[PDB]
């Protein structure tokens, strides 16, 4: 399924996930289609910040749900 990462600085990377799939792995694509590593990845869906451990599923993340993705680098 598709799901959306839209970055503070404009940026809307499209993702192909499965329902399944671990932060870590999402993170990982991320890093495999931006260019930007997984440690300095924060990522925020429903207001809330994802963690490692969890599947796209423990947070109910459906086709077509837009995340958004905040470096640590810029705090909050």
């Amino acid at each position: 399924m598709q799901i959306f990462v839209k970055t503070l600085t404009g940026k809307t990377i499209t993702l192909e996930v499965e329902p399944s799939d671990t932060i870590e792995n999402v993170k990982a694509k991320i890093q495999d289609k931006e260019g930007i590593p997984p440690d300095q990845q924060r990522l925020i869906f429903a207001g809330k910040q994802l963690e490692d451990g969890r599947t796209l599923s423990d947070y109910n993340i459906q086709k077509e749900s837009t995340l958004h993705l905040v470096l640590r680098l810029r705090g909050g």
